This record gives C-alpha cells, sequence and structure tokens, in this order.
C-alpha cells in the first residue's frame, strides 16, 4: 500500500469519469443539488501485473484494502461523498479498473439575472493531492462520462453532462493538485410562469388603470391603493422563498417597475383631483385622458427596454 | 468470496422480493417517500452445498462476511438504504435464502395534472451489475412480494404492491445490468377538498358577482376588488407551498380562470359606470342585467370544458 | 452465537419491557413522536450456565458480541433505533438480563376528527422473527414496563404507558413472527383554544352582523367583506401548518360553516339593497330586522348540531 | 473490565463536573438547546493504585478500553451525546481523572407565562445505574462545574450555571439510580420588544380610537375594521413561529384584550350611528364623547390589572 | 503513543494553518457558517527521527494510529469536525507534517446594528489541552494560512482570512490551554437593497402623504390606513425570517420611525377633519398645508439623524 513507482520521471495519470444515475433536490436558495452517481477510476500499477497464461485468469478482482487506490476527493461538496465500492479489476498489464457508487450534495452557484428564462451550469470538481513518492495527475475517460436517460430535475431541461478534459494542475502548500471540472447544463422549464405568475399580476396592475376612466376620488383612491395591496398579497402568494439575491434580477426589475407604476398612478389620481378641486377641469380631464394611453404605452416600452437590456 | 461458477455458460439468477412493513413521509414537493421494508434474495451457490445425512443438519446459517452475496443496489434512492441482515440460510443443494430489513427515501416522480383526483405509481428500482467471472440476472419471487395490511399513507388509498416480473437487462460501461421495477399504486383522498378549498373559494367569487345587482360604482369597485384580495388571502390560506409544477395542472387552470373572471368583472363594473356617466343608461343597465346570467353560465361551461379536457 | 437449544419442543420466550425516560417531538403533521427509553429483555440460554462457587461470581457480565442476543426490532420506527447497551447479566441457570437505552421517532397515526378535544393512542410495536433452529415468542414482564414521572408532551396529558400482554403471533414469508403492542395514551390541553382561536374569530363574525342595523350599502359591503378578509387573515395567523387531513374535522366543519355565514350575510346585504332600490322598503327593512335574530340563533343551533354530531 | 471492590460496604462515589464551552440553538418552539461542553468524571479504583517511588511517575495515562469507566448517561438528551475522550489520568492512590468533550441537544421545558420578561432554568440531567457488584452514587465537584465567559445565547442574559450537589437516588427496575441536576439560568433581553412589537401594535389600536372624534359611519367602519385587519397583518409580521402554548401567556392575554377592544369599538361605532339614525343625537354624541376617555382609561387599567396579575 | 519528551523544560510547539477550500451556508439567524477546509499541523517528535543515509529515504509516511498526534479541537463548532487525514510526513529530524481535510458548521456571532451596510468578522478557534507529561502551545505557520480564490459567500465580500499569531494561553480545570483566533472578514454586498426593500416601502409611505392635498375624510382615512396595511403586507413580503435581534438595528429604527409617521399622519387627518367640522377651516387648511412640507422635511432630517447616529 504505497504508490506505484514511475518507469521514468512521469506522473501517475488517473482516468476519471462520472456517470449520473439520479439527480434530485436542486435548492435554488442554497445553490446545491444532490446527485447519485458512479465514479470510475483507472491507473496502471505494474506491481499488480500478471501473466494470463500462468495465472489462468483474464482479470483479477481485489478488495480496496489489498491494493493502493488514489485519494480522489470532491472540491465543492457539502458533506464528503457516501462511497460504496462496486468493483476493483486489475487487467494482466497492471491497469486497475475501480468503480464506486456515490451520492453528494454539491455546492454550485446560480445566476438568477435572467430568471425564469435562466440557464445554469452545475459544477462537480474532482481533485487529487500529489504524494511524496510521485506526482498524480487526473485525466478524463470520455467513455465513462455520461448520464442515465431517466435523470431528471423537475422544472428543468437537462441539456448535457460533459467534462473539461484538461485538468487544472496547480501548487497548494508545496504540493501539486490536479483538478477536473464536470459540468451539468440545465435550462429552466417556465411555461406555467405566464398564467401562474405574470398574467394574474398584470390584471391587478390593469384594474388600477381603470381609475383613468373615473372622476370619483374616493373610488380612484380605492382603485389604485387596493390593487397595490392585492399586488403585494399576490406576490406573497407566489414568492420564491429564497433570500434576496444581492444583484438585480430581470423579474426583480419588472416588479420594481410595477411598484413605480402604482406610485405614478397615485400621483395622477391625486393631481386629477387637485386640478378638479382648484377649478381647472380642462387640465384635470386632459391628464386623465392622456394617461389612458400613456400608462399602457410607457409600460409596454419600459418592459421592451428591460427585456432587451437583460437578454 | 467470489461468484459461484456456471455449470455451462448460464447467468446467475437472483430471486427478489420486497415486503412493505411501513410507508411514510410522502413529500409531494420533493417527489419522495420513505419506505421501511424486507428484502428477500435467493441464488444457488453449489460451492456451499452439503449432504444433510453427513452434516446432520437441515439448513446451515452463515454470516454475510463468510459467503458471497450479490451486490444488489436501488436505483432511485436518495441515500443508500439502511440495511440490516435478518438471516442467511443455505439449503443442502446450495440455495442461499437471504433476508434483510431496510428503510430508504425513494425518489419517484408525481403527475399533478389531475390533482386532487390524481393517482400515482411509485417506483422502486432494483439493480445488479454483472461481474467479470459471470453475468447476473434478477428475477421476481411472487411469494415474497407484498405489503403489511397496516401499511398507510395519510390522504391516500394504497391500492396495490406489484412487481414487473421481467427485468430490463441492458449494457452500461461495457457490463450487463439487470433492473427490476416494484410498483406502489396510490389514489388520493379528496373528501375534505370541496369544503376546505373549492367551496369557500367559490363563495368569495360569487360575492363579486353581486355587483351586477348594484349601480353604485363605489360599492361595486369595493365588491369586485375586495373579493379579489379575499381570494388571494384565501389562496395564501390554503398554502400548498410546493413550487409550481413546470406543467399546467387541473386545479391550476381553474385558479387561472378565476383570476380572469375577477378581471372581466372589473371590466363590466368599469364599463357599466362609463356608459352611465356618458348618458347611455340603456346600454349600462342592459350589460349589468346580461352579466347576471352571462357570468354564472360562462363560468359553469368553462369548468365543464376543463373537467372534460383534464379527465 | 446461535440460539439456545430447546429442552423439549418449546419456543424461546423473550420477556420484554419498555420504560419511558423522555418523550418529545410530537409532530401532529408527520404523525410521529420521538421517544427516549429503556429496553428490558430476558431469556434462558443454558449454554451460559455456571457454578457461582467455581466461578467466584454470583452473576457474570457479558459483551453483546460474546453471547447470543435475540434480534428484536421495532415495527413502526422511521429510522433504526439509536441503541446503547447498558448491561448484560447472566444468572447461574443461564437466564440473561439485557438492558439497553434506545431513542426512536415512532410513526403512529392520529385522529383529528374531535380536535382540539381529541385523545390519541400512540403505538410502539416490538417484533422478533423466529429462526430455523427454534421459534421465538415475545412476552411482557409488567414490572419492567412503565414511564418516568417527568415524561411530558407540551399541550398533552400523558394518561398511561401500558402493554397488550398477549403477543400477536403470525406467519410471514414462511416464518413465525411474535409482535407486542406498547400503547401511550394522551389527551389534548385545549383551553388556550377559546381565547386564542375561537373568541377573536367569533368577534370578527359578529362585526359582520352589525350590517343588520345599517341601511348604507357602501358601509354594509365594507362591513361583511372586510370582516371576511379579517377572518382569512386571522386564520392565516393561527393556522396549524399541517396539510389538510383527508377527513372532515370538528374545527374544520365550524370554519366551513363560518365561510358559509359570510356568504349568506352578503346575500342578505345584497337583497336588502335591491329591495330598497326596487321601492319595497317594507320587505327590505323586515329581512334586516329578522336577520338581527336569525343569524345569531341559526349559528348557535348549527354549532349545537355539530358539537352533538362530533361528540 | 469490572467495578472496583468496596473497602467495606460503601458505594462508589463518582465526582462529576463540566464547564460549558459553547451554548447555541435555543429553540423556544421545541424546548431544546444545543450545548457543547466538557465532562469531568472522578472515582477511586485501588486496583489501578501504584507506588510513585517504584513507578517513578506522578500520574499514569490510560486508554478508555484499558480501565473500568462508569456508564454515565444524560437523561434529557434528544440523541445520545457526541462523546470524545480528552484524557484519562490515574493518580498513585488510584483516583481516576476522566475528561471528555461532548455536544448534545437537551430537552428542557420553558414557561412563557411571563414572556417577554420571562426567565428560564435549563436542566441537564446526569444519571448512573448501579451494578450487581456494587452501588454507584454521583457527587458534584464544584471546582469542575462552570461556564465559558464567551458562552452566549442571542437575546438572553446567561445568569448562572450551578448544580444541585445532592443527587436524587432512587430505585428503577430493581436497581439503584443516582441523578444530578445541572441548571442553566437565563433571563430574556426584551429591549427591542417595545419599539418592534408593542408600540406599532398600539399605534394601530389608537388609530381605531380616532373614530370617537368622527360622525361618518362609512369613515368609522373603515377606521375600526381596517385597523383590525392592520392589527392581524401586523401580528402575522411579528409572529413567534411557535405552536400555541396550551396555557395562557401574559402577552397572549394583552392580545386577547386587544381583539376585545376592536369588538367593543365596533359596538360603539354601530350604536353611535343607530342612535343618530333613530333621531337621538343627544345620546349618540354623549357615548362617543364618553368613549374618548373611557377606551384609553379602561385599556390602561385592564393592562395594570394584567401586569399585576402575571407579575 | 505518548507525547515526545522535552529536550529541556520547554513546551511542545504545534504549528497550525487553516486553508479555506469552500465556505457556504452562512445562516444570519443561527449565526453559523459551514466551512470546508485543510488543517495543517506540525511538531517535532525526535523519537521518530532517522538517518536519511541509513534509511535511504528523505521523508517517511505514517498512519495516524502509528504515531502520536496532538489532540487539536475547535472551540466554536456545532458538531464534531468531519476529519479526513490527507497525509502524515516525518522529516529526518523528527518534524511531523500533518494535513487533514475537514468540514464544520462554525458558531460565530453577528452584529446587525449597521445592517445592510454591516461588516462581519467570523471566528474559528483552535485549542489544545496540555497533558501531564508536558505542556502544549499552539503557533501559526503563516505560509499554511490562506483561502482558495473560488471561496464565496453569496451577497458578501470575502475580504480576508487571517490569524492572530499570538495564542491565548490560559488555565482551565487545573490544565494549560493554548487557543488560536482565525478570523474571516466579510462585508455585506447588498446592492439590490434600495430597489427591492427601501424604494417600494417609501412609495407606499408617500402615497399616505397625498392625504395632505385632500379634504375628503373618507378618502383620507382610506389613504393613510390602506397604505399602512400595504406597508405591513410589503414588510411581510420582504421579511428577513430571523427572530428579532435583542438590540436596535439601523433598518429597525427606520421601520419604527415609519410606523410613527403613519400614526402622526392619522393624527393630522383626524385633526384636519375635527377643525373643519368645528367650523374652523382656517386652522384645518393651514395644518394640512404645513404638513405638505413638514412631513417630507422631518422625515428627511430624522433619517439623516439616524444615518449619522448609526454610522
Ligand atoms: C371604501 C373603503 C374600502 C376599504 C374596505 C378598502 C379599500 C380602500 C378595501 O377595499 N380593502 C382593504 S384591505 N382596505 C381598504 O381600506
Ligand atoms: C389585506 C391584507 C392582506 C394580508 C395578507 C397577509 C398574508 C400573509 C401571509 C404570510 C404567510 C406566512
Ligand atoms: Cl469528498
Ligand atoms: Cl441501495
Ligand atoms: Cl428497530
Ligand atoms: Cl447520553
Ligand atoms: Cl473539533
Amino acid at each position: 500500500v504505497s504508490p506505484p513507482p514511475p518507469i521514468a520521471d512521469e506522473p501517475l495519470t488517473v482516468n476519471t469519469g462520472i456517470y449520473l444515475i439520479e439527480s434530485y433536490s436542486l435548492d435554488d436558495c442554497a445553490e446545491t443539488f444532490k446527485v447519485n452517481a458512479f465514479l470510475s477510476l483507472s491507473w496502471k500499477d505494474r506491481r499488480l501485473a500478471f501473466d494470463p497464461v500462468r495465472s489462468g485468469v483474464r482479470v483479477k478482482t481485489y478488495e480496496p484494502e489489498a491494493i493502493w487506490i488514489p485519494e480522489i476527493r470532491f472540491v465543492n461538496v457539502e458533506n464528503a461523498r457516501d462511497a460504496d465500492v462496486v468493483d476493483i479489476s486489475v487487467s494482466p498489464d497492471g491497469t486497475v479498473q475501480y468503480l464506486e457508487r456515490f451520492s453528494a450534495r454539491v455546492l454550485s452557484p446560480l445566476d438568477f439575472r435572467r430568471y425564469p428564462f435562466d440557464s445554469q451550469t452545475l459544477h462537480i470538481y474532482l481533485i487529487v493531492r500529489s504524494v511524496d513518492t510521485r506526482n498524480i495527475v487526473l485525466a478524463v475517460d470520455l467513455e465513462k462520462v455520461g448520464k442515465n436517460d431517466d435523470v431528471f430535475l423537475t422544472g428543468w431541461d437537462i441539456e448535457s453532462f460533459t467534462a473539461v478534459v484538461k485538468p487544472a494542475n496547480f501548487a497548494l502548500e508545496d504540493r501539486l493538485e490536479s483538478k477536473l471540472d464536470y459540468q451539468l447544463r440545465i435550462s429552466r422549464q417556465y411555461f406555467s410562469y405566464i398564467p401562474n405568475i405574470i398574467l394574474p399580476m398584470l390584471f391587478i396592475l390593469f384594474i388600477s388603470w381603470t381609475a383613468f376612466w373615473s372622476t370619483s376620488y374616493e373610488a380612484n383612491v380605492t382603485l389604485v391603493v387596493s390593487t397595490l395591496i392585492a399586488h403585494i398579497a399576490f406576490n406573497i402568494l407566489v414568492e420564491t422563498n429564497c433570500p434576496k439575491t444581492p444583484y438585480m434580477t430581470y423579474t426583480g426589475a419588472i416588479i420594481f417597475m410595477i411598484y413605480l407604476f402604482y406610485f405614478v398612478a397615485v400621483i395622477e389620481v391625486t393631481v386629477q383631483h387637485y386640478l378638479k378641486v382648484e377649478s381647472q377641469p380642462a387640465r384635470a380631464a386632459s391628464i386623465t385622458r392622456a394617461s389612458r394611453i400613456a400608462f399602457p404605452v410607457v409600460f409596454l416600452l419600459a418592459n421592451i427596454i428591460l427585456a432587451f437590456l437583460f437578454f
């Protein structure tokens, strides 16, 4: 139980691969996702080499304790992987074929700027710290990287499970460290978003705009203010349950603009009344009449500006 | 501790059986359910065979470490099953009778399209990866598949516990994998749904429709808008608190239609007043009178269309 | 480590016992209660017999690994018991005296039909699967059953901790299984219930009835509708946090009836106004005057009907 | 190994103590608190006694496996303590000095009757079950009982960590049990309660009382009812998140009283209008004028009665 | 497995270092943060020293069980560290180079007085208890104290990861303790705070101030009270979810002042009406006109006072 010696002065290349079995619990708030997968490792340890003629066997099976296995760890895991060795197979030349089944809650940041049209790239970082005896470098076996066809994330389109084939080798505390990036690309499945979140919220803003075809200040205060309460209550109903993102989101910008529209509508309603009370019903009625077109138009344009601005 | 050798080139047939002891924690949000059950495994290892005359014993009991046991794993489990071996029995011919008790949170998707009248089929996938020495294939022992009569899920009718007898054998990473599906069929209990969710939500809506027997715009704005707030508060009140399904549900469609009805009712109330203010009380009163029948009728039909459309 | 042999063809009687140390985490939603307790087990393994003269000890203490212990398991536990062996003592005859401190989240259904006046019987099921060598049957040593006086459940009166002395012996997967029932009887502590839940909700409904001493439709719409919003907001404030029980509860029936009363009150208010607007202030005022008595009376009787109906 | 033998017929006295290192996660709802602390155990085992002259060492260090250690357990812990042995030191006379570092979630009831001015006594119960060979009794070593100066609980003043020096020795299942009570006294930091909870809630109440300087029934219904909604919404905003305490709290009594005041205020507003409509504006105006003083006075007195009643 | 002996009467110096790999789950409510990092320990054990000539090896690798490793523990961790030894290397002189990978939820208080402009210093306390044989003192190896560049906390600026080089040596339960302070500095990066929390909350407040350009008491009651409900509902929407901080926060002071402004605005509205009803429309209109400037000015100044007062 010591690393295999180098033929020359070459480092030990370990052939990695992750095959996704199950993907679940994608926590948008915590920026985590639980994955249940296979981990395939391969390296050549000539100390384990055998003659298939003399041995009379094609490949020999070993116990993890019996042979030297590289210390492969994950970088962005919450709690260390629940490892279960499935099989260890040494071919006659000494090439070890290691396979384990694991499950891990992965920490991977998410960008909600383009939400709910957002797409995400989920990372799984593999790492190996080079020993005293020799240096270890990770490699990707593209045949052993993939995902089950049943692999799902509710509300997401699982685009691809790939791996940046070139490791990021670097020095950490006077030792070499070889890091591999495994990427899971997903795009949001948002059709229910329009009837469930946008349209209802829109009718609410629209009900406020009916105050442009009314002269009763009592009815108009009730119109714009009550729809504001209705809007806040509606947003309480839908609400994401995630702490505010430090950055400004697309949906967040629209919501901000909606609060601004309720404020401006109150200004109009207030002005309309003050002009009417200050015996200027020419200006009072003209503003109201303008707003009837101004509010829907400006809203429509301001959303076009934002949509363009974010996408 | 190596697989039993084949008589000829035949694969190892492992006879399974899952007997449900307890079923609990069905998370509609997470699409999981925890299950407490028995796992019965059986295979013939002639290396372990004996003469009952010479041995003087009926059946010999072994420790898991002592004999070769196939690596049976579950496909759709969150964290690897809490396994406890109950008994291992080897009959004189070498037939191993393995039984373990386990508990695992099983990831199984749910279809809420027909909610709350929905029925679900819960999957438990058994799998075995074929070794170098020989190929392993799973089989179902229908005598050892069942469930306790005490097995319950609050709010569900546990219909059946059945098993797809024919395994799905396939190749994965150059090795054969035999997969079995165990189905748990459940149907929802929607007794309380009508008085707890549907009826109060309908009363709130009907309160809005009373604005068709009134000419006071102040009282009418108050009627349709306040019921809208009441409706949103009532929906906050029900609190399913499951993130919106990406897809459109039956209940979700009705709710959408309800938001639309509140909007249209505001249009009517607004129009009624504008016609009355624009000295056309013939059209004003006629629309209000029409709506008195139009709103209940269109609602009734639109729900019939949906009910039919979803069921 | 094999069962003790029978003198004649008698089964092994494992005398049991459960002594509650702590009881906590009663989750009404999950139908679970966490219990921290002692487990007392006794059987005769004559293979362990000794002469105290030759031994020099009147009783010998053993490690769990050293001797044969029955495989006792709990039926309705979420995750396998957190077992800690306190003591194993053998008397000269070979009578084993086992004691273990365990803690487990027990799954036991709850009947909320009579809530908040409901009483519950929480179950803890002990089981043992009979082996090939000999059959095992469980018994209750009534002296080693009981509960600490400090044992509490906030908001419940812990009535008793008793055992169904006669085990339920049955056949499961061709083997005998002996099951014991441990019952924990509890009754709820309502009383905060009247000032915290009923009266404030009851006041809100009476505030709606003040619309029977008013003729202003604007003030009456505001009265009955605003109290409806107040009622929903109040129920959001109290709310149980449990998903709807599939069955109709007593409290749930009252709440349903309250929603119905808000609807009927809106009908009255609407009718009163329509009669007054259709120049029939004789009928308008008579209905309002009737309601003044009708609403409180019908409510009082309808609650009496329900109280009687549920209890 | 086996307990030390008694010199005469005396029981083994175990001197126990621990200094709180960290205290965190005080869950008011669950009546639990996580504590991270030291556990110091001491007893004399003359079998381990040595001559410091012959040995040439002052104190010998042992491994837990090597010597006999008493089975000390905690009575009120959720899941069994996370024990880590720091040091075992045996003095020449045979006095063992055991010290472990542990962390455990402790179940200890809380009395919210005087909330938010409440003070609490948190219990940690130590226990030891006496063996067959000899009886074990617990003692407190006051030098080894303490709490870190850094030990904090957010929103609590950590007063004293003391221990009831005299154990509660009792018989349980025919064996002696010695129990020590360690108490953690804390007082609540209620400063932010006045500006955050009591004053905004009261401003809301007073806004309702402005209806005593108004004659408009429409404006008065709006005043008292809308402030009621505002009050419920405000209470939803502040809300503790803890299930209802079965008993009546001080804050709970005030809140009850507030709901009663909103009801009575609606009675006044209703009466005032009915008298005014019944052409009796002498009585109408007199009641309103009375209330202007009656409501603030009765409130002030009723709170004095309660404050006195609870404290 | 006993501490190395001192050359003279010197204590054993253990050179420490913590390298942050991942930082996640910063719970503002619980005052915790999970950290995934490296722990580098170094000391000289001359009992392990060797001749590189005779041995033919530069550095020898040992198993944790084989050699003596100091009992290093963390002070402020929730649950015992998830330790995994990466490498143990002994140089010819006997200098041990220990490296492990750990993950732990660290309890570290937070000061929200200056929230959301607040900055925090996160502590990680290393400790070692001095043994009987010799005294142990901790040291910082500044070369082995860093953080990964990828290390992130969403909504925070990870400024630095430093260590107080001089340990805090003290006596605890008659033994010497050496404690090291590793402090992580983070400044809250909450850009989105103004458009997401402040701006909408202010629009809501200003809507109330429009009641200064109106004489309709019905419309004015509706203005100030409804905006107050809107404000509470808005605050329910943006709710932090953390229990009230015992102390007064900056944001909390502003919110308090906002509740006070809604109260004063109701006083004005009430007074304005009473003066108008008591035939004094000179004073009524003058106060309303004053308020138009008084309310915005006093608000602006009062916020300047607070901003200055807190920062
Ligand atoms: C004319 C008073 C209407 C009133 C009940 C009003 C709207 C101003 C409403 O409709 N809803 C709510 S939640 N608050 C209010 O004050
Ligand atoms: C008219 C004001 C409506 C108030 C709605 C409040 C909803 C709060 C829900 C909070 C759930 C925890
Ligand atoms: Cl890991
Ligand atoms: Cl599994
Ligand atoms: Cl169990
Ligand atoms: Cl314990
Ligand atoms: Cl630690």
